[PDB]
């Protein structure tokens, strides 16, 4: 099946998922000095208050904590979107060394991780037919780089341990996503795609300027993580990162001048 590794990696995946080659996939490379501020640009809203988290899960690909989405908890408005998108999951991208690790790039650094809040917009009901839709999702991205400890991702970090393999979950209640959003929200926008299989393109991208910092002790327990199932040869979920695709006939738009 599709992975990161040199014979499924993502050179390989246009084969099951032509639209790879598309003209709107993600991530892409900001370039700063080319994205255009755009006053019309409303205010970004998320409201996470009431947020249910349920269970934390260790996929193949990544881990992701996921949330209840069955009415308007927790949601994100404003910014370049129209209506109400629900918080489904959070899930992380991360690299085997500091350097490398985000999916986005800014004037082409790449960031230690990325995380990816995924929304998806109420008036399709739910998730499977918002991903059939060009304004069906709306991400979240935030930058990951390595100094100080993030104190609201240590109780994410605790719990992996017990995840190791692929297939593995544990109930992860009453965690509050607020604990890993950055001071500002100032962000870029472009219409993009899902950055694994099936590669839809259905995102609405918003992808915040301010990283967040996390301390090394933090972003070495991702890195203990496993492709793998247990019993089958380890092989450390490390460099689960699409790199950036060509940006075609499109332009990023800045909230800030
Ligand atoms: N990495 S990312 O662009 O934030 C991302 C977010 C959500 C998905 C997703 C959504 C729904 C179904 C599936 C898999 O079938 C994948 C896939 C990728
Ligand atoms: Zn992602």
């Amino acid at each position: 099946h599709w992975g990161y590794g040199k014979h499924n990696g993502p050179e390989h995946w246009h084969k099951d998922f032509p639209i790879a080659k598309g003209e709107r996939q993600s991530p892409v490379d900001i370039d700063t000095h080319t994205a255009k501020y755009d006053p019309s640009l409303k205010p970004l809203s998320v409201s996470y208050d009431q947020a249910t988290s349920l269970r934390i899960l260790n996929n193949g690909h990544s881990f992701q904590v996921t949330f209840d989405d069955s009415q308007d908890k927790a949601v994100l408005k404003g910014g370049p979107l129209d209506g109400t998108y629900r918080l489904l999951q959070f899930h992380f991208h991360w690299g085997s060394l500091d350097g490398q690790g985000s999916e986005h790039t800014v004037d082409k650094k790449k960031y230690a991780a990325e995380l990816h809040l995924v929304h998806w917009n109420t008036k399709y009901g739910d998730v499977g037919k918002a991903v059939q839709q060009p304004d069906g999702l709306a991400v979240l991205g935030i930058f990951l780089k390595v100094g100080s400890a993030k104190p609201g991702l240590q109780k994410v970090v605790d719990v992996l341990d017990s995840i190791k393999t692929e297939g593995k979950s544990a109930d992860f209640t009453n965690f509050d996503p607020r604990g890993l959003l950055p001071e500002s929200l100032d962000y870029w926008t472009y219409p993009g795609s899902l950055t694994t299989p099936p590669l839809a393109e259905c995102v609405t991208w918003i992808v915040l300027k301010e990283p967040i910092s996390v301390s090394s002790e933090q972003v070495l327990k991702f890195r203990k993580l496993n492709f793998n199932g247990e019993g089958e040869p380890e092989e450390l979920m490390v460099d689960n990162w699409r790199p950036a695709q060509p940006l075609k006939n499109r332009q990023i738009k800045a909230s800030f001048k």
